């Protein structure tokens, strides 16, 4: 999230007060059993911390099991762009648009990517 995010985290009991330690904790909890809300707090926080690696790790599995929201999709595409790596971003986007081919925003991001000719 943007300006809400700290106020948002402070309401959760599972927010232990420290960006990094919270993320590793939640990653460990999610490794045992998934929790959608905790997964979201996790990747929101990943973006907050400029941890695009963790953002991609937490976001990509969603679109292997379900059609992502526009917010969920922009996050994973932005994360790939922002960290280097836009090749494997375009790679992932192709094929995401083959399952769930009805999310228009996915095709728009893929079209933008390929509008990088030369």
């Amino acid at each position: 999230e943007d300006r809400t995010l700290l106020a948002d985290l402070a309401r959760l009991g599972e927010w232990t007060g420290n960006g990094p330690r919270a993320l590793g904790f939640w990653k460990q909890l999610l490794a045992g059993a998934d929790d959608p809300a905790l997964r979201e707090h996790a990747w929101r926080l990943s973006l907050q911390m400029f941890d695009f690696d963790s953002a991609i790790e937490l976001l990509a599995p969603i679109g292997a099991q379900r059609q992502m929201t526009d917010e969920e999709l922009d996050a994973l595409v932005y994360s790939h762009e922002t960290r280097g790596t836009p090749e494997e971003g375009e790679a992932w986007l192709r094929g995401y648009v083959q399952r769930y081919p009805k999310q228009r925003l996915a095709w728009q991001r893929l079209q933008q990517i390929l509008e990088h000719t030369q």
